[PDB]
């Protein structure tokens, strides 16, 4: 009955198709992924952290001469290029290889961001299962998550007790390193997160989001001091590591050189540089960050690098190879693993965007890498593919309207929601702000304009604000108003609704995502452990004659073969015919055509 | 009658498809025509073309050296689409933007817009005259240097030509409007660059002599391509009369740290200006280009955003944007760079049939060392031999083959030789040991035998003896310059040959075409006779004809309005009759059903 | 502009298909066109037409009576295709063979080639004038009598019309070329045949008054329709001035033994000549025909081999062959019979769309007594009501409904009313006893209300009381002659009505048609003004248009032949139109027509 349930799934998609793939491109009918051949595992940063704790560990990073490398392929990489649809099956399977083959990596960015949501909602899989599997794959590396400040893994500031609860459960789950950020770089709103992370005695890497151009004397709102002061404020707030999160890939090489020197003088803490390659030059910036003494940098495996993802890992490493700051990673292993992600990635054809290459346009719009495609789909969905260059100009007009602000998740979305509206409804900034021009705003903008996502430097422009709220705005810390959830009473409602006790981890998924979690749960009792199925089967079922292998339980392997399918019955139901370890089964499924 | 022939072309393609596109992905049905950007209407500021004409090539190179700003060459019109779209970019889309470049980006050093693969491909695959194309660009952009890539002794072909043919082609290129010749030999052999270099100088044109980059100067485990190899070559080329020295990093192998040392040293070994061409296969080429800038390089190449990245050049707009404000800021408006790229973006979508399946950067390049312009091509050649699932084995074998030949410079045409070696090794499951095994018969490819014979020139330590002895099957090799053994072409006799096959006089340009590509050219002229001046058609029409009911506007000399009204069934004669309206007048055009 | 009209039609049909044809089967692609037999081609031997013109009808009938050989009427031009091909046979195929009949079978009594369903169906589904058709047959066979079927007061229609309309119609048919009117009444009520009969006599044409056969005179358990019933009507009709008496066995019910008896008796009962028409649904009607001959009948009907058998007439060639060398040998060249039949076979293959699925003979016909011309139609009607699989129930119900109506003569239009009643009966699952039930309300068909009111006349003993009460749901019935009650149409005015609707003058013939079939005629007229003289197109082209690249020769007038090629057909444009590209005598012509999809 574990088996009957996956069989009902891999009859249903075999007949009906996967909704997320029904009418998107198919993969070339022609090369499955092969996990490379590999001993035991060299201790790494995971063991060091256990030995030193987070304060001392960060000091260790500061003192290391080699630049330390975070691999983002398992989170930002596919979040940026494949709409975050990368599956546990493909991620888990390669963890051992990282463990054995690249044991000096600082960390693996493998959680948080859009994965929590999407894993359940679009991929029928538990994110906590994914984390665990990776923990068991790679017990010698730091597992890194991206944590949105007040916003946890969701889109709006939550109650403090919910933020506390999630962070605590994240660490039990296997997270060692929390890169945490606030979408308007408001430190007050980070303090809850930062203290929570420290309580679990894990690494709090407090991020400063980069926007503007520090070397442009005509945009002095986002000058060097603005970054060096924020660094100092975060140190005082109890940070083990400082990150520069260049979410849009705006930091240029000359700027890196200046910024990173200044930062390392402002604070004694180690610094971690994260960026995207939408410009086509982010690697120059990264290398410059390295020349300037930066302690750690993020990159993505070659196969999932470039464009709106992070810059290419292997070439970065190659560029350092032999130099004082050489990071000591085997280029032949980087490739071996890259060839794997390339084979993995071909399975997700259905999710490729039509992005052809670098775009300096990014310096105009400041759209984050991990939004670009997502927003091009909302505009194609709003019937605007043709006017897309206007959408980008709207984003930057829209951005200026708000007083010029940090655009990262979820503020990025708010500005996304505004630009789209403006193009559709043919509105200028000066119409938008006008008093005798009637326009209904996207709930998202009312939300942010009242103060639900925080407060930028000089606050919000008074006039835009009055016309959106039609409702007195507030300027305090959002969760300093928000009543504490009743964790015992918000539990009953999901245990009476799934008629089951749930895990402390399941409860956390609910806090963050009541309905997504709920719908996920109902599915798992129906279809079972679909995560254990290879990615072409999950997405397209089993072709006539085909023979599949899957492990339900460790060391228990099921041989499933689609032998036949029927025509649709007068009931409406179709019958698939299998052979489960030489034992015939008939699985009847409905026809949703 | 020019109208009759274009109609015949449209009917043919409308019914039978274009052979190069019938069976490939089509562009999106919606598809905005590329729109030439409207210009604010200011006149054309004298730029590098005027200076060259004033000072001649030497003083111009001096002027390059002394310019503080870095000078950009834009490669979109040539290396850009050679690397990303199999060189299929048409004149129609190329010439329409020339004037925009001219008005908007007047400080550019040059447009790389000619030579390379364009000469061949334009005739053989697009049915258009590359001399026409250059003429149209010349006339669009009279203030900018026009730049070609010339393969030293290999002309715009694949094989060493007689000297007097090389001389004649270079003479016609100058005449056609090339100002700046980047000239390279595939084994970096100066002895085999002298005829070309001398010919360019004799035309009072810019001779930019290239040194191809390979290996890694900063890796002491690979000393053959060390720093002193490049600086000695720079000096040898100065003595041979170069006005400019290029570093042609055809595979995008040069790393940033290596650029600091390389450009600093080059500019101390010679007073001539330096010009750096690279490729972004690694994903870090913009880093190398900036390092080269920080180190005083005089000029760098880039491609417009929309045709940059990966196997093409690194992104022009983003490189400019990174220099904005610096001492060596190149002085180019980014807004106009974005506007031109927007056009190239719309142009590029029309070429969906020729997009490769390459998803992004690859550090594997530091292993294989495939030039950017070959990669995709080789990868198709492999596919076509049923080796798609073994691409990485082909890359590995390409590296091994490289070492087996003694570690050579791989660029057109040496790179093809190595690619043929690798395909064979994989199809036939041979290791290098097998390849040179005394007990194993191997039918080496002809390009490899020809290489080892001497026909492409001498690499600096000669060819490895045992492989050579085995590949030549008894034939004696030579170490002289291949053109020293070629019979001088009988120009007058040859011109008469082609004038008789075509029953008419041909032009001096057409003759250089014939001398470089006899079959291809002859085929191109015979097509032109049948189909008229197809280059004037917009690109969708050139590849897909006209849809039922479609209205098309074309410029014969007069703008033709052409409607497709109906297409008959295939007749008893195997003919299909297309029923056009030509400016309200009815025209029935019969073509054959080639299914 | 006649040409443009035709090109529009051909464009229309080529792109959109013909509604009568688009869904049913197609003929063979290879399809040998029908070839008109070569003629040695001296003149035409004077035949029965000349005789009638010389003698007048009284004396011509007396000549028939005295004639030793049996005389033959070929029914292939009317009853043959009406019975087998839903009356869809076209003027083109019919006129083209007239001349061959004329040269090769000049001893034929007549050609049945008009009346019946042809008048309606011609205009309604074939877009052609039935008078044009009659005129063309006239032109080609001036030596043979042309014979129509007329339905008494029903005219060529389904109901009793006013007298003046019946008179006016008879006048035109005679003028148009009808020499011999076989006229019948569907309840064999002679009173209702008098107005028809007198009109025909006024025109000095032949009035072949029909007696319709039903039941079995040799079955004594069925006395109503006995030997004397028929001999009495023969006499009653002689006194009403018939020139000839027909026995019209519409359902092919007469058996050989009954013929031996019947035609002996008829000949003694009246001095008029006797003419026998039957159908071969039973698979034995030839035997009945030959028995009728043997017993002294003067004329019999047969259909050409290639349109004989089953629901049509029995086989002419084979009958003539049985009589060959006999005392009453009919003197018809069989070889020519065959040649003409071969032409009709080739003609018939063009009409594959309208083949029914009847396989062979059925004795079931003795049970249901469905006219041979109705059998298939009712079968289609029943499919249309989703009753294919119960067809035998419908056949029994027709037999049950017959007995309920008081056991009647079923022939057009009475046959049509019994049909409707049977179809209702089976759909709605009623016994006879339900239709005749007080406490079961039943919504009868419009045609049955009409018949029981008395709009088709009266049967020998009237209509059964209670069917009439329950059915008329309050209306008083009459037992008089419908025509005696119908306001006599106003002709001068009605002419104006139709002439106003067409913005043009009409002809007397056209006018007769409008009096018969107002809407159908009005529709056919408007179609002619759009599409031109489509009757002149050969049949494939009429039904299917022109294949891509196909060339067509079409005779617009006798003189002028248009060469038409279909060269191309465009995709559908944004206005929903399609342009067809024709060559007309070497000249290019765009005709636009709508995409009716
Ligand atoms: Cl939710
Ligand atoms: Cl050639
Ligand atoms: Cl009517
Ligand atoms: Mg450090
Ligand atoms: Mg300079
Ligand atoms: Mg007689
Ligand atoms: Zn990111
Ligand atoms: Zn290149
Ligand atoms: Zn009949």
């Amino acid at each position: 009955d574990r088996a009957t349930k996956l069989l009902t799934y891999l009859a249903d998609v075999t007949v009906n198709g996967h909704p997320e793939a029904k009418d998107r491109p198919k993969p070339l009918e022609n090369a499955r992924p092969v996990v490379p051949y590999a001993n035991g595992v060299k201790d790494g940063t995971k063991q060091l952290l256990d030995t030193l704790g987070p304060k001392k560990f960060g000091e260790w990073m500061r003192n290391e001469k080699r630049v330390l490398l975070t691999d983002t392929t398992m989170r930002d990489g596919h979040q940026s290029l494949l709409a975050t649809r990368m599956r546990t099956y493909d991620i888990a399977r390669i963890a051992g290889t990282y463990s054995h083959a690249l044991p000096n990596l600082l960390s693996l960015e493998c959680w948080g961001g859009a994965t929590f949501d999407v894993s359940m909602r679009f991929l029928t899989e538990d994110p906590w299962e994914r984390l665990a599997l990776i923990r068991e794959g790679a017990p010698n590396l730091l597992l890194q998550m991206l944590l949105r400040g007040a916003n946890g893994v969701g889109y709006t500031n939550y109650p403090d007790n919910v933020v506390k609860y999630f962070v605590r459960q994240a660490a039990k789950g296997g997270i060692d390193l929390f890169r945490v950020f606030d979408c308007l770089n408001w430190v007050e709103n980070m303090r809850v997160s930062m203290d929570a992370i420290a309580e679990e005695n894990k690494l709090c890497e407090a991020a400063i989001c980069y926007t503007g151009d520090i070397l442009n004397s005509a945009r002095p709102k986002y000058d060097l001091k603005y970054y060096t002061n924020l660094a100092v404020e975060l140190e005082k707030a109890g940070a083990h590591i400082i990150a520069v999160k260049d979410m849009a890939g705006l930091l240029k090489p000359a700027a890196a050189k200046v910024l990173f020197k200044a930062l390392r003088e402002a604070t004694g803490l180690p610094i971690h540089f994260h960026t995207h390659d939408t410009s086509g030059i982010a690697a120059a910036t990264v290398l410059a960050a390295v020349e300037a003494g930066v302690d750690a940098v993020d990159a993505a495996m070659d196969a999932l690098s470039g464009n709106t993802s992070q810059p290419c890992l292997g070439s970065i490493v190659e560029a350092l190879s032999g130099s004082e700051r050489d990071p000591g990673l085997d280029p032949a292993w980087i490739r071996r693993i890259s060839f794997y992600w390339e084979a993995v990635r071909n399975q997700y054809a259905a999710f490729e965007s039509d992005l052809k290459g670098p775009a300096s346009e990014v310096y105009l719009h400041e759209m984050p890498g991990g939004q670009f495609t997502n927003l091009k789909e909302q505009a194609r969905s709003l019937g605007l593919e043709t006017r897309w260059h206007q959408v980008a100009q709207a984003y930057a007009d829209a951005n200026q309207m708000f007083g010029d602000i940090v655009k990262v998740t979820p503020s990025s979305k708010v500005v996304g929601d505004m630009a789209l509206m403006m193009v559709s409804q043919d509105l200028t900034v000066a119409d938008v702000v006008s008093p005798d021009r009637e326009v209904s705003f996207p709930e998202s903008v009312v939300s942010m304009l009242k103060g639900d996502l925080g407060q930028p430097p000089s606050g919000w422009p008074e006039a835009l604000q009055k016309k959106a709220l039609k409702e007195k705005p507030y300027t305090v810390r959002p969760g300093s108003l928000l009543k504490e959830a009743d964790l015992d009473a918000e539990r009953k409602v999901i245990e009476k609704k799934l008629e089951r006790e749930v895990s402390d981890f399941e409860f956390a998924s609910y806090l963050m995502y009541p309905k997504v979690f709920t719908d996920f749960a109902l599915a798992s009792d129906t279809y079972g452990p679909v995560s254990v199925l290879p990615t072409p089967a999950y997405f397209y079922g089993l072709a006539d004659g085909e023979e599949l292998f899957a492990d339900i339980e460790k060391g228990k392997t099921l041989v499933i073969v689609n032998q036949a399918v029927s025509a649709t019955d007068s009931q409406g139901m179709v019958t698939v015919f299998f052979e489960l370890n030489g034992q015939p089964r008939r699985i009847k499924v409905p026809d949703r055509a």
